[PDB]
């Protein structure tokens, strides 16, 4: 199936590793030029080198903190300078949380609000004008199954991912007039490096069977009884930003191996 | 994007016309063998001829009423004897309703229950064993935006589409162990022959501006301010049934141009 | 808080025991006249005697099967004959299921469709005209948390309760015209006789710790870690049908001790 | 129906006018002592006197901005000094928004985050320990129908109300162990002073029929074709915080006259 995105310019936040890098590789495979954004310069360089080598597309690296307005401004200026504008934006930079409401400091709430919600707000303000001028575009917000089905250990993440899912919907209705299609994807358990790190930490004192820990997580939460690979998730992002998904507007698509317990 | 559908056997109910026919074309383009199912065989012949001649695929026609156990039984036996079993099943046969609860006959409720729900129940019972023996497969239920956001004029359709959406989710958890992935797609406004007929009928005594009537429907319901084509919807069915959507289990995916008013 | 229902006529289906009887007690305590409906004649008569003597209200028994058109007809005519019409209707008659989709007979699907959905359809057609003529009323559908969050062992019940929840919503928008307010309540774990019977059956060969079995069900499903009493659930039904809940229209109210895992 | 809240201490944020004032009057009618909280001292002083005079309960005035940590701390300290602790908390202080995403300033996003979300976080942190020590309690978050069904003109309000609805759910699971029951209410169109002010502003140049403007808003959005009164809505708050609603945990209850378009 032709995706029709060859030569389009795709900005992916948090794309030096995990889901965001698999998304970038997915778009590059379809011939899209890539703007990679993350904090660490080294991983960003490898990601870009590998994408250009494997796929022969143009890749721009932007090494900034998208949780800050300065960082978002830098992404916008870099896109402008190298490409003029973006055709596709994926908001993916983020991380899990771990607290109780009774104990967490206000600054932690603020941190996740800036990272998960305000990055998406600021990136839309900053890149929508360019997208409009190019004749339209696609914007995806990678929220989480937790945006509707909260995990007990991470209330701050649950609340801010819920906010992001609503933001996606409100943005979709605002910019569809510009031929810009905005949607949300809500992943379930996706095997990424922090899950492995966590699995090791949590099994340090009971035998170190970190793969067993992960399997028990999957057994508890997902009828499919396994984690997804980032590549398998990335396919959905590529499809949703393609010329084949032109009636998808303001929707939330769960990719979760059965983990969502309700309709 | 490679779909990995070539040589797979896809059974599409209600595929002589409209959305089901567009789905069959979408699968044929990707090299799938097609089982077309509908009541009126003239349209089945025409559809099957076109698919064979345009796409070079094998097409089996089954002219039966899927709202009956006997019709379903014939579909199952036609598939087993011609192909061994199915890889893909798309439950699509259906039609809208038009009544009030206060006036509708019990028999009309029964008709939609048989057509929209029992067809899917009976096809799963009949086809899942063959699918299991083949190593897995994909089942999609084409319900509707009305399965969650009911349209005032068709309460029976709303209730039975809602039931179909829940059926999809229950079947998903029962059969995922067999590597059979079940999902639901809920379309919004899709321009099919019956919409054009209704438009012409509702405007016959006021100017015959049927295109104007359809535009007013789109303006009322969809932020994108147009109907989708069957072809644009069909892309989503092909993708969900492909090797690229292997983590989608028990999900409901709206394809509705913004029509869904909630998260 | 004054409920304003003294002297109102409340029809409760399935009210010779369990939740339905508790709802009838709740209404009787607020001075409503009661129409009790169930199949077993003596059980129903004794439930009626107890209400009448404990609460001093009028109680009318209709001993019929509400899954049949003839049973519903009898209810409507008994209400018309004794009271003129109803002010309140609670659709409650029902029972759980237990099957797989692969094994269940078509006849079992039909039974639950008639009992859970058509009973509500037929009672609305039969009773709404009298309620209209009385100046308005309240209709509640007792569905289940399973109408949105399906339990693995009972797919038929999940599908038909989902259908009922949608019916509630469609009826709500049809009759609000007439000052009839329709809503749905979705209960979680409610300790009724069949739960106790099941706990005793499933523990007969491992120590008979039936209370232990029920506690394990509560621990698995509900954050509150207990079942509700029917009486505690009944309060919500009485409130929703009162003069105090006059803006509740087309809503679904979960009363579930935290069991719903999503927003 | 006895609510069983006589002598309980209820803290209602934003309770000098509109919905919050109506909720305070509803709890006072049931014998509850009241903590009234709002910014404008004169209105608050007046409302407190009136309540004390009319219902003969204790009324504590705390004139602070609950969007600030200092304001929340002053509520917590005043409650501690006068009453020891709270039995009931209603998070109600808030206001609508009006902007586009493309035009709104970062500071406006922050303002609503602090007002609608952080107020509830901070008040929960501050009051839950006193509630736990008193043996349990009830907390309600007054979010909005917009938390799930966004209104086009107020994206910031929609996003922050959605965040609040998720916060309510996450808090509910964290504190049910303390016998503290947390729920969300999502009102539809409630006739409050700002609706009247808006209706006048918007009809200033087209005839001044502000009541007609409000009727058109209700006709557009609500099947019941009217606004609710704040007193109508307040009944639901009082009921949910009563001894009759003891199995309501982590639920969201819409009170919206049919405005929600989906299940
Ligand atoms: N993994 C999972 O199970 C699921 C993940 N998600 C969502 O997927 C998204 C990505 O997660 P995942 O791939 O697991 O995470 P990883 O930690 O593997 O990757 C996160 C990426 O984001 C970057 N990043 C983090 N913070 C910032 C920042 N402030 N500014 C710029 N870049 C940043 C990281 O690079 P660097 O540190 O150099 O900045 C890295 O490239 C997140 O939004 C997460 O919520 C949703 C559901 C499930
Ligand atoms: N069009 C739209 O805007 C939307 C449609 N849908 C759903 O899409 C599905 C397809 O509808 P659409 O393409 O619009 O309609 P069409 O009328 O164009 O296609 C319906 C197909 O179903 C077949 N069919 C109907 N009843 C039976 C039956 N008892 N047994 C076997 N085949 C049957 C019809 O052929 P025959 O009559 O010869 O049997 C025809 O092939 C339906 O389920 C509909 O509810 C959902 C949302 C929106
Ligand atoms: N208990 C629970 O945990 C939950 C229950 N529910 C729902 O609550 C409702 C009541 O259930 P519950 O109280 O537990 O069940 P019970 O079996 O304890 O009570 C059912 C009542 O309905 C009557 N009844 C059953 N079938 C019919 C029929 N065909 N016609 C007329 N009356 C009938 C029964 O009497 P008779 O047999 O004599 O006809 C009895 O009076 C059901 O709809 C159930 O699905 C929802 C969520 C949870
Ligand atoms: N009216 C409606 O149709 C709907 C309203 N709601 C929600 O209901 C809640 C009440 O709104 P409503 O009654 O309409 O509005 P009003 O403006 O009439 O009342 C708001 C109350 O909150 C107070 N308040 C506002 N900001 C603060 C603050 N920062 N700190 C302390 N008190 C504050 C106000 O007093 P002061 O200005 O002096 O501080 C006032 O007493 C809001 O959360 C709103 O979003 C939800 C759905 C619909
Ligand atoms: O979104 C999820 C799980 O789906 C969260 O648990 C994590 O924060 C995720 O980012 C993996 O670390
Ligand atoms: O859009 C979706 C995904 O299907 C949502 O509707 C979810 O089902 C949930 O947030 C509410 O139904
Ligand atoms: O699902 C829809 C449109 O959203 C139904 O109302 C129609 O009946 C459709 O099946 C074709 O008319
Ligand atoms: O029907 C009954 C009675 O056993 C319930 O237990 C259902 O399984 C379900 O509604 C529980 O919420
Ligand atoms: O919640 C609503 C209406 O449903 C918002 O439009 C406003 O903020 C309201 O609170 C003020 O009029
Ligand atoms: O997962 C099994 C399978 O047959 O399901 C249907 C897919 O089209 C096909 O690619 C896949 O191999
Ligand atoms: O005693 C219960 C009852 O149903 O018994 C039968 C009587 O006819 C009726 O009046 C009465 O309420
Ligand atoms: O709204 C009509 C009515 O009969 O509905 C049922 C309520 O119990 C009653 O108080 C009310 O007046
Ligand atoms: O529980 C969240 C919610 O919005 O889910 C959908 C239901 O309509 C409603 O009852 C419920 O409040």
């Amino acid at each position: 199936m032709d995706m029709g995105i060859s030569g389009k310019v795709a900005v992916i936040t948090g794309s030096s590793s995990g889901i965001g890098l698999a998304i970038a590789e997915g778009f590059a495979k379809e011939g899209a030029h890539i703007v990679l954004v993350a904090r660490q310069v080294d991983r960003l360089h490898e990601a870009a080198r590998s994408l250009k080598e494997k796929f022969g597309v143009r890749v721009l690296e932007v090494a900034v903190d998208v949780a800050t307005p300065e960082g978002v401004d830098a992404v916008v200026e870099s896109v402008r300078s190298s490409f003029g504008g973006a055709d596709i934006l994926v908001n993916n930079a983020g991380t899990g949380s771990n607290e109780t409401i009774m104990e967490a400091a206000d600054e932690k709430w603020q941190f996740y609000w800036e990272l998960l919600v305000m990055a998406a707000v600021r990136l839309a303000r900053g890149l929508v004008p360019g997208m409009r001028a190019r004749g339209g575009g696609a914007i995806i917000h990678n929220a989480s199954i937790c945006a509707v089905q909260p995990l007990w250990y991470e209330p701050i993440y649950n609340v801010t991912k819920a906010a992001l899912m609503m933001f996606s919907k409100t943005l979709a209705t605002e910019v569809i007039k510009d031929n810009i299609r905005v949607n949300c994807i809500n992943p379930g358990l996706i095997l990424t490096p922090d899950w492995i790190k966590t699995a090791k930490e949590l099994t340090k004192d009971n035998g170190g069977d970190w793969k067993g820990y992960l399997q028990s997580v999957a057994d508890e939460h997902a009828p499919i009884k396994r984690f997804a690979s980032p590549e398998e998730l990335a396919n959905f992002f590529v499809f949703l930003c393609s010329e084949r998904a032109t009636y998808s507007v303001g929707s939330a698509y769960f990719v979760d191996g059965g983990m969502l317990k309700t309709l």
